[PDB]
């Protein structure tokens, strides 16, 4: 139950925000994503409560730029906008959704290693807080585009800080070998920022860093914060001031329910106490974080009805109508999600749970102890609010599923499912093939 | 160039079916999927040519049931139907497309480990050649559903033959621990078939087996055939005859261009020579194969325009507008696809090629030697006709790409691209979030 603050078992049945899950499966059909509006408010409020100390002590702003890549469903993004949340967008599509969700432009940052001219025009016209520049090539394109529109673009720089490889080898290897960011150690990040200060159509406003995802140790974050701030000091020695420090996202969520993991409070104690060590060398900046998974993952549950039970010599398989095309995490990363029967039974058994796609990897969990499974039961797969519907697809010609939002106001359909007609709605047969 | 029979380098430029690739990219936009109609015809003809001896020597039919999971774009499936090809479908969605494509029901087989009652009603009403039964639970549902419709359903049985785990360890493991099929060793397959023989609304027509994918060694197929036929004998001894033997799909294609791999002829020799050895124990049946990848993979090319070149201490990156959401194989399986610049250059360099998504795994190839890359150049990613568009998605809020079909009749848009409005076309904002 760790992290799933709004669900419960009442009278032998599973509930989400007070709504009977099996009844939700019955009214809306399966497979079905259920997103808890209150759980999202709780996750968001944990960040605000944990980090308000930043504004209290420095007088600067603290901004949560929700990472849209985790779930950009329009109702979810409008909910987050209404809570006062910002947006971390990585494409023109996400920027479009953020603006249609009414997220204030000064709370929008644009990340990405292949920003196109059209996307840059869009960000400049929307006057986003900043493009987090990934390369010198991007900086040049932004300054040239800003010049064409007769405007000045705000630019922050995504840097790859000099993380201690002895203490954090995996983080370090990622920063050096992946496609993102401006290497600090080799001098690239300083070269890019000095180039931008000589350009006439960009305005230098910050540095950004994002080190990884599903990190359940506070250590990598402390090291990221130290090395990012060390670079802010290096910039200050060159006479360069930084208005914003954006430390990215990556806080892990409790997929496994048996062990405690670091919370937003732990993250803030770590970040804030580290950044304040530098207050006599540089002015404290506005602080931005880009949580994705840690705002929405625990708010999502995927319900799948059992259509077949199959005993084999090695395992008892339970086949459900949810599948890897609906939620790709287990098939793609062999990632663990907690799974239960929505109905409490007086018998338990160990089974493996699979969807119906042709892919051997279309298995949601193996050797799981669940209350006795019968055809017609509804299973709930926990913690699918992030990289769930956002990576869903039509593999095996299956429509993407419906999604509902459970709220104190009622249960609302927030994503309609796709029909067989939708599967071919972008296909066009040429005359000689009619 | 192995496998890519219809492309060429002419006058320093890449051509697909005689159409200049950079010009296709300029006319239709990038990222762009290009499917070669002639390459599909060539691949299909190789199967028909290779297996013609089956009907010559046995008087029985050889049927190609194209695996729709590889690519079910409506123009592609209508092309295969016009060629006389059958269909291996795994969902109601694929059956739907097959029937709208005019594939005759007599050449349609339905695979899947979680067939729903709704899907079974469709296959029965369409009078498909066979449901490849995956479990006893499915058999029971098929019989009950047929009774309710007043119809008789045709059933084959997907079995897991007694493959030799000493000689084929990887193959034997999958067959035992994977979620598919009826185990032969344990007596489950025989029990399922004898059960069907007693049911009033099902008609027993064959046995099916599918061992894996991208197999570039004939050995596993010989083992598969031998063990499937051994079970056919065991059935004969029980007084049970088998009309169809379907050996699945899985022949590998040449992703790497440096080494020769088994062709359809090699597969036919192994399979037909192995099956004929049973001619004195059982009557030869119709033979069905379910190739997917080997029919369409080499006919598809993905063109991506280069927007940025990025030098870093570890590698020189070329950023293109094709991404993992357009084609997931490199990101999901770290699979290799041949990649070239569409313009021949007087100089080559080693570069890594990535899309623009904010996922570290969104990289198409590393340390590849390409003709000198410049911004604006178009790269071609080979062999994406299978598990390419069929696994495409909207991750990072990116629309799925356009796809064109190059033909002797002209170049036709067979898949329109998704606009920003399409990204949110299934999302619904609840009243209190308006
Ligand atoms: C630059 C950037 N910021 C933030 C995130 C959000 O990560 P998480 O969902 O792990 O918090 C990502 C994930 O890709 C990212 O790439
Ligand atoms: C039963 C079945 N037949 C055929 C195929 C096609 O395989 P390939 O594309 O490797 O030929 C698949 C792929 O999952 C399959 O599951």
């Amino acid at each position: 139950m760790l992290g799933n603050d709004t669900v419960e078992i009442k009278d032998g049945r599973f509930f989400i925000d007070g709504y009977d899950a099996i009844e939700l499966a019955e009214k809306f059909g399966t497979p079905l994503y259920v997103m808890s509006e209150e759980q999202i408010k709780i996750n968001y409020n944990r960040y605000i409560e944990a980090f308000k100390r930043w504004e209290e002590e420095t007088g600067k702003e603290f901004i949560v730029a929700y990472a849209y890549k985790a779930n950009a469903n329009l109702a979810i993004t409008r909910l987050l906008a209404k809570l006062g949340c910002g947006a971390d967008v990585v494409s023109g599509g996400e920027l479009y959704i953020a603006k249609l969700s009414n997220v204030p432009s000064k709370k929008i940052v644009f990340n990405g290693n292949c920003k196109t001219k059209e996307e840059i025009i869009m960000g400049i016209e929307a006057n986003i807080r900043a493009f987090n520049v990934d390369s010198i090539s991007e900086l040049i394109l932004i300054n040239e585009t800003a010049k064409e529109l007769g405007e000045t673009a705000n630019v922050a720089f995504r840097i790859n800080p000099n993380v201690n490889p002895k203490t954090h080898p995996k983080i370090s290897t990622g920063l050096k070998k992946n496609k993102f960011g401006l290497d600090v150690e080799s001098g690239i990040a300083m070269k890019a920022i000095k180039m931008a200060l000589e350009m006439e159509y960009v305005n230098v406003v910050g540095v950004h860093c994002h080190i990884g995802s599903q990190l359940t140790d506070i250590s990598p974050f402390i090291e990221e914060t130290r090395k990012v701030m060390d670079f802010v000091v290096e910039l200050k020695e060159e006479g360069i001031e930084i208005e914003d420090v954006n430390l990215g996202g990556g806080l892990g969520i409790p997929y496994y329910k048996d062990k405690q993991i670091p919370t937003q409070k732990d993250l803030a104690d770590a970040i804030i106490n580290t950044m304040l060590k530098y207050k006599d060398k540089v002015e404290m900046p506005n602080l931005i974080l880009e949580p994705g998974r840690s705002l929405v993952a625990t708010a999502g549950y995927l319900l799948g009805k059992v259509h077949h039970i199959k005993e084999t010599p090695v395992t008892k398989w339970v086949m459900i109508d949810a599948g890897m095309n609906d939620m790709m995490r287990p098939a793609m990363y062999e990632a663990y999600h907690h799974i239960i029967n929505c109905k409490v039974k007086n018998e338990k058994e160990v089974v493996s749970i699979a969807g119906g796609l042709c892919e051997s990897s279309d298995v949601f969990g193996r050797d799981r102890e669940l209350d006795k499974v019968e055809v017609g039961d509804v299973l709930a797969i926990f913690d699918v609010g992030a990289y769930g519907i956002s990576m869903a697809n039509n593999y095996n010609a299956r429509g993407r599923p419906r999604m509902v939002l459970t709220s104190k106001k009622g249960v609302f359909l927030i994503r309609e499912r796709e029909t067989y007609a939708d599967l071919i709605a972008k296909d066009i047969v040429p005359p000689h093939l009619l």
